[PDB]
């Protein structure tokens, strides 16, 4: 299945479109500040993106609709070293169905769905999801 396409803005202002990510593997994480597991598994999606990163996998973390401000303070507390999005409207997130929050999409190098993560990830699950859709 494929992935629903959206452009969102990073947290430095940067037009990002899903769809100019083919080519790469996409960790697709939805996430809120107040969702204790994203406090657990943020500091590991950091470490595993410094493997992963030069091997084609790219993390979009879309933030659930939250202000600039409570963003920027999470990322600082847990080490975030990827990619955040802005959700502003919430409309990325009702365009994905997200029910249960973090959620996970694994989308692979040719933009489809391959798995959605609901619940809880250890580190050894977010290296074996990043594998899962590297292109090597």
């Amino acid at each position: 299945s494929d992935a629903p396409n959206f452009v969102l803005e990073d947290t430095n202002g940067k037009r990002i479109e899903l769809s100019d990510l083919k080519g790469k593997g996409v960790f697709l994480n939805f996430w809120g500040t107040w969702a204790e597991p994203c406090k657990k598994e943020f500091p590991y999606m950091a470490n595993q993106y410094k493997h992963f990163k030069s091997q084609g996998v790219e993390i979009v973390a879309v933030n659930v609709g939250e202000s600039k401000i409570a963003v920027h303070n999470f990322m600082k507390s847990y080490g975030v070293n990827f990619p955040v999005v802005l959700d502003t409207d919430r409309q990325v997130l009702d365009a994905y169905d997200v029910s249960p929050l973090p959620t996970t999409f694994l989308i692979n190098p040719e933009g489809k769905v391959v798995k959605v993560v609901t619940g809880t990830m250890t580190e050894s699950m977010i290296h074996d999801y990043m594998n899962l859709i590297k292109p090597g």
